[PDB]
């Protein structure tokens, strides 16, 4: 299904980019240009039912948790284990808008119908596991454990469409326990 393949891609990408400690910020509507100049507004965050002002903080945070999570200075515990991990069990895709428009160039709603699979607005569910001071590929042995779940609205990326990430994040609620 085209919508699963855009969903797996971005997955794939999203949690590859907090897994290697690199920013997510670049993959929300705040930081595309075509998206500013139409007057989208900031996209939309919570974490852990607390609203996060902008994409970076939440790249802040993420840093900040592996920094608390960061035993390396123990003499004691166990050599070889990494702060954060995580994995994603799996994820659910739902199509909200088939015929997509905003920021949307003429030329792209012309080439592009509502059945093609192109110009949609999805809503994305993720589950997975936060792996705190595990074995880089150990789920047993683990100091903590966490479930998360993630829903993103995703919209499309008409700069890479036409030609990056083909979909952006308008939308971002994160919770973990």
């Amino acid at each position: 299904l085209s919508r699963r393949y855009a969903a797996k891609s971005f997955v794939e990408w999203y949690y590859r980019q907090i897994n290697e400690n690199k920013p997510v910020a670049s993959g929300y509507v705040n930081n595309n240009a075509t998206y500013t100049k139409a007057g989208h507004p900031p996209a939309d965050i919570t974490i852990n039912g607390r609203v996060v002002a902008t994409p970076e903080e939440w790249d802040t945070m993420l840093k900040e948790q592996r920094a608390q999570h960061n035993t390396s200075s123990s003499s004691t515990l166990p050599i070889g284990r990494k702060p954060v991990r995580y994995d994603v069990d799996c994820f659910d895709v739902h199509v909200i808008n088939a015929d997509y428009r905003f920021a949307a160039p003429q030329r792209m709603i012309e080439q592009h119908a509502p059945t093609d699979g192109v110009r949609m607005m999805m809503a994305l569910t993720v589950s997975g596991s936060v792996y705190f001071g595990a074995s880089p590929r150990s789920t047993d042995d683990y100091v903590i454990k966490q479930h998360f779940n993630d829903v993103f609205i995703l919209v499309p990326n008409w700069d890479v469409l036409e030609k990056g990430r083909k979909y952006l994040i308008a939308s971002h609620k994160y919770r973990a326990y």
